[PDB]
């Protein structure tokens, strides 16, 4: 599980960008991972689960690393929302498109937290979206994962502002 190079990842084009989705852990696989993400045009990765590597030879070679849950020096997913919408919008903004690739630990889901943000700043309700993200069997079923718009209100982002 290293020199593993027949399973592809997977890019999902919305209406907003497109992102490149990578099943597998990093470290072992990581030799790999970076020259599929620069294939594919995605020029800036982006992690939300846990990090387990530092951001040097990949980044000196023009792609932008964000490393959110690397110690209580970041925040809690609670705020992180509105991080995300200007990553995803300034990463589609950059250049006339482009692509960002997105890791997680492999374990119980493929970290949906991420797109489903999205999903809902759209327009949609996060009850409807658990059944669209979800769709994979399970991985989204958490309490402030989805309990976060009781808070984080869909409208001022991917409507009217930039």
């Amino acid at each position: 599980m290293a020199r593993m190079n027949r399973p592809a990842p997977v890019e999902v084009s919305y209406k907003h960008m497109r992102f490149l989705i990578t099943h597998n852990p990093t470290n072992a696989t990581l030799s790999t991972f970076i020259e599929d993400l620069k294939k594919y045009g995605a020029t800036t990765v982006v992690r939300v689960c846990e990090v387990t590597y530092d951001k040097t030879p990949l980044e000196k070679d023009g792609i932008t690393v964000v490393d959110w849950p690397f110690d209580d020096g970041a925040p809690p997913p609670g705020k992180v929302v509105e991080d995300w919408l200007s990553l995803v919008k300034a990463k589609f903004c950059e250049a006339p498109g482009s692509c960002v690739a997105v890791h997680c630990v492999a374990g119980l889901g493929r970290a949906p937290v991420l797109v489903a943000l999205a999903l809902i700043e759209s327009g949609m309700k996060y009850e409807d979206a658990i059944q669209f993200i979800r769709q994979k069997r399970r991985g989204a079923i958490n309490s402030k994962q989805l309990t976060y718009l009781e808070k984080y209100r869909p409208k001022q982002r991917l409507r009217f502002k930039d």
